[PDB]
DNA sequence: TGGAACCCAATGTTCT
DNA sequence: AAGAACATTGGGTTCC
């Protein structure tokens, strides 16, 4: 299939949740650094394959909401 | 000394409007270059400061419609 | 599968 | 004013 963030081809299952490489490193970036992000829309952007780095907060939310967490092991 | 565009550090009229110097470069390569820029909204985000990175699709509306041209 | 280290794309600066 | 040229940040891929 493919991410469950992104749309992208996904790469396996990380932290969780089939995502791609590309969302599984945002993921682990976000959640050991900071992401004190802002949406620039209205906190509903559409994350997919190009969009995927237009807006970093709602790609976390996202990443949230599918249920990523850095103890799924 | 508000840019009309990121609405931030004002620095003269470039490319035909008063716009910041980032805001000088992107419009540059916006035009330039080929990219392609997409909204991941409603085609009306809020293009400030801190969050003119996130659409430069918007960005790039914003400064058509300021006036901005190159070989003004 | 999880993570390191490359590598690269875009932005924003300074300098001319 | 315009633009060459850095520097940097954030992102995504590669691990004979
Ligand atoms: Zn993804
Ligand atoms: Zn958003
Ligand atoms: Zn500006
Ligand atoms: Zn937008």
């Amino acid at each position: 299939h493919m991410c469950l963030v992104c749309s992208d081809e996904a790469s396996g299952c990380h932290y969780g949740v089939l995502t791609c490489g590309s969302c599984k490193v945002f993921f682990k970036r976000a959640v050991e650094g900071q992401h004190n992000y802002l949406c620039a829309g209205r906190n509903d952007c559409i994350i997919d394959k190009i969009r995927r780095k237009n807006c970093p907060a709602c790609r976390y939310r996202k990443c949230l909401q599918a249920g990523m967490n850095l103890e799924a092991r």
